[PDB]
């Protein structure tokens, strides 16, 4: 019982073909949004406003009504916010007002009509005509999260603060898109199902091409294809898009998400760390106002510069141990042991460096942080710092301790880019499975000559959580994935 | 006919090296591309150059070189063109000298030095610096039509109006946000990743995800879930994204392609009609700076108003057949086997018309036309014609002979949409594999009450295909899907 209701709402349709009405509407053009008709009016008077008698067409859901007489109001929404309306039946006579008195909460409607002010002070619209434009066969609920991911939609219309997020994140990419255009970043669109899944560490979704009869991955990355843009002379380029990767769930992941990777040509990572503090900052000034912002419990301060800080030296801060000395790959696990850092089977000196800085550094990291030089072993694409070679010129971004970009100085020498991979197809033996895979056909690409570039990732979700202060990125998805 | 050649470059790759040389180069700075320096020096005087000494810094790869002993030429190809640079022992050492000797064609260089003119006239750099960037193992080719698209980056640094294809289009791309941005319509992003593939007829890729455990379609739409959007009172979205349909390529197809998807409250499709052909008109005059373009052998005016045809009616037209008067199955079979249409068994009188409309008609369509009222077995997504329910108020857009758009008043009537379903379920039971499938939740949507709307559907690769005079979409792609 309770839902018997469903079965009035029904009835309430046929009752409105009855009226003669298409219980689903026609067209309806409208002269404004309800929060503009504040904005101009909200201060006329009632006699102000009953003297220049202004016409305006507004649609919307119904949110509240209080009939009863012959004469009734109602609060109808807009995507911007709710109007008043009042409906009286010697205005819009008898037809019309048969049909404002049938329809329901949830039900959309348009009117036509004057700004007016009831005796109690309430902007609102006098209505002349009243139409009606959809039935809604269920009630709008009443006023759970998973409801809010499963019906992003109830979401939208019950919670002005989720609707905004929406809009705020599209103002971010649009303010991301406008930046690198305007410093000469050419947009491209580079393939979403590859021959081999490539360019990251990450378990792919497979599928079929029933008439090639091949096995495509989806793209775990979008970096291989635009170096193949870089050789061929496109100099800067960036992709904002969607890459997959087939892993769980979390606060912070999405198997769908959206990754800007652009490449710069004759830049190294020291000059995409200067461009990933400006262009993120150039984002918050223009949607926020500020470089300072508020995230959870912490006040991050994202105005450049920002921090920079060697693994190496985050590992000696936070935790107290040295990886800068030379020492065996039996001496690092030791060392792993001896203080709580959970190692693998297929990790030597270089692996457990980064964990020591997984486990135990990185949710310290709360102001931006480039966290670079990373180990050789886990950044089979970047290229060896040349002072010490056991590290590479890479760099990850940290805030709010979680990872935001990442970033490199390019392995532009296909005969070290084959020696990684080689190295790489070894690990995937010893059980990393999250190893890169052979991909000749990149290799032979870069032997046409790549020049010394810059590359960078970011993971735009990510950013969107951080300026709108979204404890999750299932606040920022409209539709995340659920499970079951 | 032999790699002889691919072991001489490596040989010089060591002899780079043991010059003290980063065969792989470092960040360089640069002050000019060629096209600018053209543009700024082009028109001075060989003399007032010499006085003057404009310095600048360039970089590219070598695509001519001309020895002579102690002084050499080379043009060197950047993004925006090649520049002749002028290099002698005199000048810049012997180590340097000894650098550009070395250098082949392919090889990646950055020059600092002067402006001047040869006394042919040429406009080009006296080098007073030459750095050696990045060692092309492989040689650049010579001076077929598959292998261009197999290695785009060689087709994009042996072919000027190569890149320029690519960057119209990521101007078409602009253009066409910018208009629906300021139109008021707000970019989003729906999963491509769905539980059950809908929004159009097409088989889906389909994979699977680990943790989760479930089965899930890429996307063969986007237009279920901004539908959702437009229930939760969102008004007006788009979303330029990339879509999946597990189908052969055609010069016309690819398996992954851009599809513009907007959805606009309140309009219907005589609305979607004005929008199309403005937006479209619009973004080939921002882009192109002209409505008449070239296609083929077509010389196509974009410019508004379009021509608006029933298909009915272009069916008489073209073919001289009847389809306004009340007909049969039967008949409507004699009358395809009389002209020559294909018809499959699961169709009826809807899905003849549209044969003889498809098999005879539209590549007889080379000015933009909207051809509307496809009947309603076929348009399982939009709303019956109020005044002949056989048809639909839906409309393609056709150019050039080719289906460039797709739009409906949408069907927003929950009982009727799942009918339209359950109809395409009996269909798929008599041999159509492409009909619709049920989805529960997008009718649980509905349920709740979508506004009437009007819904575009935008082939992007197609439209830039239009806009570059361009045969087939593989032109359009920067890697089009190829066959193993
Ligand atoms: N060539 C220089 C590096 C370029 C980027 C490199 N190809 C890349 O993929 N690196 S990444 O760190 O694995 O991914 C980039 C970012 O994407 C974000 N990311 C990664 N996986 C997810 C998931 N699963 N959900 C949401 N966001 C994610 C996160 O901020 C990462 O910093
Ligand atoms: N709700 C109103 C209709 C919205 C669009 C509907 N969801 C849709 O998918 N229609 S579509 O006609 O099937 O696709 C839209 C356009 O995409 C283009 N398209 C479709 N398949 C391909 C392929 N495979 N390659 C390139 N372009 C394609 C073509 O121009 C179509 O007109
Ligand atoms: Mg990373
Ligand atoms: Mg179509």
């Amino acid at each position: 019982e309770l839902n018997d209701q469903l079965r009035v709402r029904r009835e309430k349709l046929k009752k409105i073909e009855e009226l003669g009405v298409d219980p689903f509407g026609k067209r309806f053009e409208r002269t404004h949004k309800a929060e503009e008709l504040f904005e101009l009016y909200g201060d006329l008077s009632k006699e102000e406003l009953e003297e220049q008698q202004i016409e305006v067409a507004v649609a919307g859901r119904i949110m509240t009504k209080r009939g009863m007489g012959k004469a009734g109001f109602a609060h109808i929404q807009d995507v911007t916010g709710q109007i008043q309306i009042y409906v009286r039946q010697d205005d819009v006579g008898e037809q019309q007002y048969e049909l404002f008195k049938i329809s329901d909460l949830g039900d959309i409607v348009g009117v036509r009509g004057t700004m007016f002010k009831t005796k109690v002070g309430e902007l609102s619209i006098k209505v002349s005509s009243y139409e009606f434009l959809t039935k809604a066969l269920r009630p709008l609920p009443e006023k759970d999260i998973e409801q809010r991911y499963r019906q992003r939609y109830l979401d939208l219309i019950m919670n002005p603060e989720s609707k905004k997020t929406f809009i705020t994140r599209s103002l971010i990419i649009q303010s991301m898109r406008r930046y690198l255009d305007s410093h000469g970043y050419l947009e491209v669109e580079t393939p979403m199902m590859h021959a081999v899944a490539g360019g990251a560490a990450a378990r792919p979704f497979i599928t079929h091409h029933n008439a090639l009869d091949m096995t495509l991955y989806m793209r775990i990355a979008i970096e291989l294809h635009l170096k193949r843009l870089i050789v061929g002379g496109l100099e800067k380029v960036y992709e904002i898009g969607r890459v997959f990767r087939n892993e769980g769930i979390s606060t912070r992941h999405n198997p769908e998400f959206t990754m800007l990777e652009l490449y710069e040509a004759y830049a190294d990572f020291r000059d995409i760390m200067k461009l990933t503090e400006n262009l993120i900052a150039h984002i918050a000034t223009e949607v926020l106002g500020t470089t300072k912002i508020q995230y959870g419990e912490h006040l991050v301060d994202l105005t450049p510069e920002w921090r920079r800080l060697h693994m190496v030296d985050a590992i000696k801060e936070y935790v107290g141990v040295d990886f800068w000395r030379q020492m065996s790959d039996e001496e690092a696990r030791e060392l792993a042991k001896e203080h709580g850092v959970e190692v693998a089977p297929h990790m030597t000196f270089g692996h457990i460096v980064n964990e020591f800085f997984e486990q135990k550094v990185e949710d310290k990291l709360i102001q931006p942080t480039f966290i670079y030089g990373h180990p050789v072993e886990i950044s089979p694409l970047a290229k060896k710092n040349p002072d010490d070679p056991r590290f590479t010129d890479r760099f990850e971004l940290f805030i709010v301790g979680r990872e935001h970009a990442n970033a490199f100085t390019e392995l532009n020498d296909p005969i070290d880019q084959r020696q990684r991979f080689e190295e790489q197809l070894k690990e995937r033996e010893q059980g990393n499975d999250e190893a890169h895979e052979m991909d000749e056909d990149f290799l032979e690409a870069l032997e046409y000559g790549m020049p010394p570039t810059g590359g960078l990732g970011i993971g735009v979700d990510r950013l969107v959580m951080l300026l709108t202060n979204s404890p999750s990125i299932r606040d920022v998805l409209l539709f995340p994935q659920m499970r079951h």
